[PDB]
């Protein structure tokens, strides 16, 4: 019985120290990506409803930084900040319009 | 990053240019089509319900003239002009009501 | 004369974009420090008017990521968020706080 | 990370336990160094101001007694008891003051 909990406890404070690490490895990841080699990970599509094409930039990894609001928050405000662009994120896709 | 975004920039450019350019070249086409040419891409459908005759204009082309609300605009309010008749855009048919 | 201003607009886009560079750069370096190596970076201090023991943490670069204010807000609230603790920000120095 | 801080629990907990533990020797050798031998270590001086002179009792240790405010509360306390003058702290210093 309270093997069970003290296992639940241990496990709880391992799997979130593991979920933020990953978190942190992954919007490391992905702002890297975007300063040094975003080319072959970004495309450009053409939005003809607001007639202009955007940047779409699809990060490798999904798994935890869009999760944490924190990572996700300093991913969307740093790519806006380092790009000068409005950056949305839909789904796995950040949207770079131009402003 | 700059290089990608620069990038970005001169591709959305040009695809606005390109876009503007193809739905001038479709405008051009439906209205030349009408006015020289319209017999074999017109046909007629008798709406019971308004219990009258319309003709359905199917232009060829319809990947930007519509999207452009400047050249849709244009394009109803000249076959207006130039029928007399009352033009409605549904679809991909102009869809002409003797008035 | 106008040779003057065009080199001060693509100075400041490459001094903006070092900055943004170096800033991300630090709060990478911070960050990884924190996960990985902290404990010959950070020292431990008693505030005895809070009677309570602090984690100094003095992170080895401190030009660009303080003066980025996206920058330091992700560093202080992932550095609550994956510590557990109170972060708060004096000068060089990172005060970790126990809740 | 997490060694870094458990081992601030630890040391906040060794350190909490240390200073209550130098507070109340403190406590300790001032109240024993009034009750059993104050001659060697008090003063006295005349404020001319008040036209009195008070006892100025400077007790050997001054590291933790005076942060903790319950153990200067008792010391106060306890001093104006056991000595039935007025007894305030400046500095230091206690101020026996004739009432």
């Amino acid at each position: 019985m309270e093997a069970v909990l003290t296992k639940l406890d241990q496990e709880e404070k391992k799997a979130l120290q593991n979920f933020h690490r990953c978190a942190w490895e992954e919007t490391k990841n992905i702002i890297n990506d975007f300063l040094e080699i975003p080319e072959e990970r970004c495309t450009y599509k053409f939005n003809s409803y607001t007639k202009k094409m955007e940047l779409l930039f699809t990060p490798e990894f999904h798994t935890a930084w869009h999760e944490v609001p924190e990572c996700r928050e300093f991913i969307l405000n740093f790519l806006r900040l380092i790009s000068g662009h409005r950056v949305v994120l839909k789904g796995p896709t950040f949207v770079f319009t131009k402003e």
